[PDB]
């Protein structure tokens, strides 16, 4: 008969002594808030800043016995966000926020419904820009584990405990793709219970494993740098004598493999250690410079070394030729059989 | 006689029991909100972020029988946005917001008018930065379908239903142009009715088909890369012997076609797969390197190969010359007759 | 005797029935709001975004007969912006806002004064980021006409009409300069009266004509590209035979004129059509490549062509020499006499 | 006995008729507000935008006789910023704001104290982003005079007058350094009294003279470009004949001096006129191209010009050699003795 | 019995005369506020702007005897941030703010608890963007000392004194890493007590010593520039005569060592003085140009200098050869034994 918003104003008003500043079960057991999120959007995972933007639906559930109506005939009284500052709510925050905001377009994007036994569902929409430290040792083949962690701010462990619900604690939207990554399905769920000189505060966290799309770096970086090493060798499939074809086509490989090494570290943070794209760009400069070093070894013989003198001339220039037709692919393919296996076992 | 704002304060005040926290037709059929937008501005369609900024007039229409006056002699009571928090409004939001805001310069840019039978028109001005996933397989010749979708947040399907009106559900402003795209006239209108563990919520969406302006990429990228392949061949329209004119003008084509390939992927997201500008830049490097590979094949003969010996010298250097005057345009024009037709049928 | 703020609180308070939610001359003729702006700052005219930032003083004047006091001895009651939400104000907005804001440093920068006959002056300070479509056909020699337009949002044409006052409808600050443009003095003033399915709404607009500073593009782009075409020709003022001075100094012009063509399209939007800086950079590559094409024509003769044979050798190499000393300036100066006149008549 | 905040609530409350909307000395002489600032931070002086960020303490002093208590035993009643909207304050603003904000971290950073005779000190903390037009004629050796100006917005000259106090009208923080500039100690203080069709409004302004740090541009730009002109000449300290050492080492100077000219105009606004770094980069390309022009003059003689014929050969190649060993430093050092003196007298 | 929020509303309400506008111990000794921070996040230490972003938990402790309850049986009454504007709080601010903000996601991230003896703990979460002047004399090997300083704004020294507590005045979060730096453990704690014409105000400050990660600059800059100096010398391990192998491989070192010098000063502020990466890039161009200067010295002999004439030819070309095989590593390794020791003692 009486409408619920009219019914609820006396359920939690100044009458019946409801004070929104006081947690449920006061001077009792701690409040068990159970949580689950729903990732709408995900991404812009910057590595210069080592953070990522996420857009979630944070659902929180607890039990307020002061709100447990009995006589109203329905099962779920909702509550618009205008009266949402009138009940108790948990003081959740994110321990690695780095700035975040609500969404208020056409209405505060907030949801609240109250069951008969005082079970309270509270769902809001948040955009977060969460920090995650990026480990870039094996850079195009890394698995980034960027986390997010949810803590109480004012209430300690003996007053308020966060939990993940067992019914799908992290859902992901259906067509959620990433431009550079794959969000794996297994999401680790564990506690991070903090300690300060103020006290100990509850924490729960989720761990998202992000595996890269290697195919972009394979297209822009590896495959052109693979062919210049092949360009380094067909220029050695060359005429009898030393020639300017052995000169300009050797420094051709120098200009390209440094250009590929210049544009390699374009959008990378200035990490102190060495990453996997470096030791590819190192060898793809080392085998480039070993093409000019063979021509100088030929020029060390072509200027140094009339039937006996001409026999001593080609007694060295072909001992160096028929080996480097074989030795250059041997040391290169023994590198790839050692390079790729290390980055396909980690 | 009595002014409408004075008349309306008793129409929806504490007298006559109007509660703005309660939807129309409560414990009845769901509220049928019908919607249409008006795109003022559109654009800044970034592909690094995969989003786009739009500036709309969101019109919403529904029926509140509590507001249906009968005795006032007019037909449309308006209402300034100062008293706009005093009636019920739908809690619409955008499922791919990524940040949005109102416009409050000189007045809240909001409109509200109420007919005699309780029909309510509600128009606001919003700037949205909506996410859309970009498919870039055939990159300069793609048709991007970026959508926008309008959902309820608190009310489920049995309480509130969104509809597009049949009288022009998406209007576009008159001189609305795009810097890089063409907004097609046919705009798909369909439902995206969501399901959560909270419940099922209404959704309607519009699908904007965006076809690119190919002419910019044709000017900067294709036409210069077309002429270097022609530059690759007039350098083969060359003198009798091998010459440094066949040397420097061949690596000239190497420096330019990599420069055109360097500046090609300037503002592109790091997509894993391969796009259509790549397989043009691949062939426009492959036919470049097949110009130096012919000179090395000549230098493989010019150093290897006195009337019989000089007849064997030109017995190969012209068998390779008169074929590549014909074979280079044959394999190039058989590429364009296969390249362009695939990107003119999709 | 009684102070004006005390006098005004009863002039527009709950006594005397003044309702700020109701326009003047209600159920009468429409309100004639007359407007004029004062541009303090202007600029940051971006072409990537196709917008520009302006900082104005928006003055609005109308007549509220409810505010027409008679007995107070002064002529202009002012009103601080604290009580500014207490009278009726027009709901002006900008139809191409793209974000805007007020200025509230040390005080709301707002002004309000009321004459005896109810004439109301209302002046505020706004920063606007207004969109204007940029036509870039003749790019360094274009006249951009970027507009701004002022509309009502809630009131239709039969309730509220905007006008420009005839006494200087747009003033400009005294030392207002632009970094790249010249704001012309003639400013077009016309109507843009909108029509929607909601109704028809008033509009007035001003049109600012912006002519560029050509001298920057003449310094960085034209004058260096002019001298390389002269560098293309003094390298043809060369010795008798073919020489490497005719080789490296020809590709010198290739590297520079592409470098000038690379840095040409640095900060430009990706317009589909072709602009005037392109067809200068096209010809300044075409006459560059016609310098190497003459050396290859010489090398087509120097390898092809003993007193009769040496007479046939210079029977072609000087027929090509003494023409290109004349033909290269003839086709170049016939280009400038056609290029510049088209861009000095539009 | 009675605490001051309790004492002050009746000093300026509804009792004793204090109205915060009414200036002191109403219908009397104008209010003399005296001002002084304290620059905490200064800088980020961008020249693309032609503005600069400053962080000040704006102190304002005036006299309100309505606030002049007599009987309370102290000398300075302070007032927290919660009650700061309760007294009259001047409506100061900045005529070249371009966006500004207060600081509200942990408390509104605002200060207010009231002496016995109604003298009121009012100090706030503001961050400003002030526009200043940049004159860049002599660019690395310029003295920029960027100003800031403080005006009233609502009160005209006959009601409110701004003054600088004579006791240090602009203080600067102690260790305030600039990354690229030197703030000179002499700061000009003068009026800029505005006139509008509204009326005439008070203004005071301060003029900050900013002299650059020339040493950065001397390190990156001048000293490398100085040595290439020396590199241009040691390559002329060369062997007897024409050689490829006179070829590649000449175009070496072309590639570097254009690279230094490319990176010169990296962060500069697109000013129409010519600046001082240009006419250094012009001459440091002109003397570069006069090194290749001498080799072509030698090649004009080395191909043109057997005991009499060999005497005529070196009768020109050494007349050009021993002059350019002297003429190149003579015209270069006569340039620096004219270049630097003009930019060391202005 | 009575709940604390109900108990506290009469403890600090209008009854019992608590005025939040009045400091504790009024007309008494100054309030001793003791402080400690907790750095959650740290970084984005920009050097273009010379600032850094930090995310702290600011804890403040003082004693308000007006709040000292006696009869309530607990020891710590908390207080939600809704009623937080109802007690006295210190007006702390940061003397080098450059913009800062609170965090209000899901709740104002603020904490307040009150002991029995009026001890008040007050903890808030702030994001700061603090300015620090960067000294870059020895740039990759510098120790930056960026500070933060906490001052009162309204209360002078005789009313409010800040202190660091002796129990860990700066804590740092556990896994706090930096992308480019190492935050040292020793943090200097000292006073910075300000003086103005207003009065003298309290200050405390903390000094964070930041030592760089040298390994990134060693990977990108030093190690490639080390090998080009080795590339400069193996090209001198060359054949007998002068050769184009001594020509192109010498200017190869010119192009790379300027490319490494171009990309060196990529993200650096325009400091006037010279930094340590410059005098490495200077010498790594000087020993590059001393490779071409030896070839020109050989070409000064190879063109100048038949059994006696050929003995005088190699009487100089090997006196210059066998010295530069020894003199080039001697002057280079005597540089590193002087370069690195200066930057490993400071
Ligand atoms: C919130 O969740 C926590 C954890 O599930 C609940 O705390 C637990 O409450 C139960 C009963 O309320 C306690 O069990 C009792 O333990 C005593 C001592 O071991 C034993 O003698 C009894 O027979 C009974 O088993 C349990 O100890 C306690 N655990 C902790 C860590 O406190 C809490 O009750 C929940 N609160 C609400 C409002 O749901
Ligand atoms: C909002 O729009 C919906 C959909 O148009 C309306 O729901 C429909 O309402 C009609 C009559 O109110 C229902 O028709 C009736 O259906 C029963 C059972 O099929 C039949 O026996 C009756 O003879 C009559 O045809 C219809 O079923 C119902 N559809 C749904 C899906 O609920 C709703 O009434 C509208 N509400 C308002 C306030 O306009
Ligand atoms: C605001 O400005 C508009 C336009 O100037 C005013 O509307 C005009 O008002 C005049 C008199 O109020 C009307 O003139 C009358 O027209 C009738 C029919 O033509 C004629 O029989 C009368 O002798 C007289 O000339 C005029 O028609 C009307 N124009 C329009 C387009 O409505 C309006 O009155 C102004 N309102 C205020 C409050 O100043
Ligand atoms: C604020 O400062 C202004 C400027 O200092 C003050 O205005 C000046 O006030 C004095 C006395 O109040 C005026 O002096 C008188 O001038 C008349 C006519 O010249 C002369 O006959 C008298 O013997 C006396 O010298 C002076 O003219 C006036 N100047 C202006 C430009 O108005 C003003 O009084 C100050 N107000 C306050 C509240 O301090
Ligand atoms: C806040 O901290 C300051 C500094 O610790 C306290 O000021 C100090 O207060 C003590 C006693 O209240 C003063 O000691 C007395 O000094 C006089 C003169 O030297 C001496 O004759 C007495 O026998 C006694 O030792 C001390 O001088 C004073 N120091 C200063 C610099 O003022 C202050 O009391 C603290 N306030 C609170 C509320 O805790």
């Amino acid at each position: 008969p009486m409408p619920p918003s009219e019914f609820l104003d006396k359920l939690m008003g100044k009458v019946s002594g409801y004070d929104a500043r006081i947690r449920p079960n006061f001077k009792g057991p701690p409040v068990n808030v159970t949580c689950n999120i729903f990732i709408n959007s995900f991404g812009s995972i910057a590595e210069t800043t080592m953070d990522y933007r996420v857009n979630i639906f944070l659902r929180q559930q607890w039990n307020d016995p002061r709100l447990a109506y009995s006589e109203y005939p329905d099962d779920s009284l909702d509550l618009d966000p205008s009266m949402l500052d009138s009940i108790w709510k948990p003081d959740l925050f994110f321990a690695n926020e780095k700035g975040a905001n609500f969404h208020e377009v056409t209405t505060d994007n907030k949801l609240l419904r109250i069951s008969k036994n005082g079970n309270v569902l509270y769902s809001i929409r948040i955009t977060l820009v969460l920090a995650c430290p990026m480990d870039l040792k094996n850079f195009p083949m890394d698995v980034q584990t960027c986390i997010m962690q949810l803590e109480s701010f004012g209430y300690t462990m003996n007053d308020l405990i966060f939990e993940w619900d067992e019914k799908g604690a992290v859902q992901v939207a259906d067509g959620l793709t990433l431009p550079q990554f794959i969000l794996k399905e297994e999401k680790d769920l564990r506690y991070c219970t903090k300690h300060y000189n103020t006290g100990k505060f509850t924490c729960i966290e989720a761990r998202f494993h992000l595996e890269r799309q290697m195919g972009y770096y394979l297209i822009q970086m590896y495959i052109p740098s693979l062919l210049i090493v092949i360009l380094s060798w067909v220029s050695f499939w060359i005429n009898m004598d030393a020639a300017p074809a052995r000169v300009g086509l050797g420094i051709t490989t120098v200009l390209t493999m440094t250009t590929q090494s210049s544009g390699s570290r374009a959008s990378l943070p200035k990490v102190s250690y060495v990453k996997a794209i470096d030791i590819w760009m190192a060898v793809c400069l080392l085998f480039v410079f070993s093409a000019l070093l063979e021509y100088a070894a030929v020029n060390f013989i072509a200027r140094q070394h009339v039937e006996e003198m001409r026999k001593l001339f080609i007694s060295r220039a072909k001992r160096i030729d028929t080996v480097s037709r074989v030795a250059f692919p041997l040391v290169f393919l023994i590198f790839n059989i050692f390079y790729w296996i290390t980055y396909k076992i980690i």
